[PDB]
């Protein structure tokens, strides 16, 4: 018998697409502050298997590189997914267009990057999806990840479970996505934690997709490093994304060995 704190006023959006929105909200009492991604379950085909299997991720997820789930709400046919509210923001705007952001900075968002990937994929499960918009800065501008909405399990049982599905966004895609018709997940997640690098760094997107048909991923493939991005990202992290993307998954440096790398150990 405690009633006054459960009940949260839609206090501002935050970032709206097609699913619905987030919203900043407070608890009419506590004033506790959270981040609420409305979503409305229309029909049955593109949701009764989409937000049920993010929340259901949610749940298993707790690192402190890892935005947190508060647990949700689905009264009539609204979905309310309590998520961790960063007031830092999008990591996507941290990023001066064409110019990025001071290296020690990228440094220190990279290894809390690749500290929240090693945790998932500890726990066998790949985002699919990773990118500056949903990596967010915390109250300690601390990078967090966050919108599980096409995550999986890859691994449990300590079996591995091979992909095939062709998700994410274009631009931070791996070519085994577009060439292959199964593939390992991990390397998948290492390659796009690559382009965020190359954004941060150089406040540009390297190609708009890695294949032989677009001619700034050939120009990569053939080492033009004298060509923008590379070109503005110094020779130490550049030799790093030179390990990271590789076309071959096989070929392709581990987390355990970017750990390895001296860049990503050079105290800055
Ligand atoms: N799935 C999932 C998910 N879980 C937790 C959060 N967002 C999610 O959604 C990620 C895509 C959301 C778009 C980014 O959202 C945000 C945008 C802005 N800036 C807005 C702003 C404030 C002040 N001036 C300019 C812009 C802020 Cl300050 C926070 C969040 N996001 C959060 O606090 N939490």
């Amino acid at each position: 018998a405690v009633p006054f704190v459960e009940d949260w006023d839609l206090v501002q959006t935050l970032g709206e697409g097609a699913y619905g929105e987030v919203q900043l909200a407070v608890n009419r009492v506590t004033e506790e502050a959270v981040a609420v991604k409305i979503v409305d379950m229309k029909r049955a085909v593109d949701c009764p298997e989409n937000i049920k299997k993010e929340i259901c991720i949610n749940k298993m997820l707790n690192h402190e590189n890892v935005v947190k789930f508060y647990g949700h709400r689905r009264e009539g046919n609204i979905q309310y997914l309590f998520l961790e509210y960063c007031s830092g923001g999008e990591l996507f705007d941290r990023i001066e267009p064409d110019i990025g952001m001071p290296e020690p900075d990228a440094q220190r968002f990279f290894h809390q990057l690749m500290a929240g990937v090693v945790y998932l994929h500890g726990i066998g499960i790949t985002h699919r999806d990773i990118k500056p918009e949903n990596l967010l800065l915390d109250e300690r501008d601390n990078l967090k990840i966050s919108d599980f909405g096409l995550a999986t399990v890859f691994r449990y049982n300590n079996r591995e479970r091979l992909l095939n599905k062709m998700c994410g966004t274009l631009p931070y895609v791996a070519p085994e996505l577009l060439k292959r018709r199964e593939f390992h997940a991990e390397p998948v997640d290492v390659w796009s934690c690559g382009i965020v690098l190359t954004a941060m760094l150089a406040g540009e997107l390297p190609w708009d997709q890695p294949s032989d048909s677009c001619q700034e991923y050939s120009d990569w493939k053939e080492k033009k490093t004298y060509l923008n991005p590379w070109k503005k990202i110094d020779s130490a992290p550049l030799a790093l994304l030179h390990k990271i993307l590789v076309e071959n998954p096989s070929a392709r440096i581990t987390i355990p060995d970017i750990k390895k790398d001296r860049w990503y150990n050079k105290p800055l």
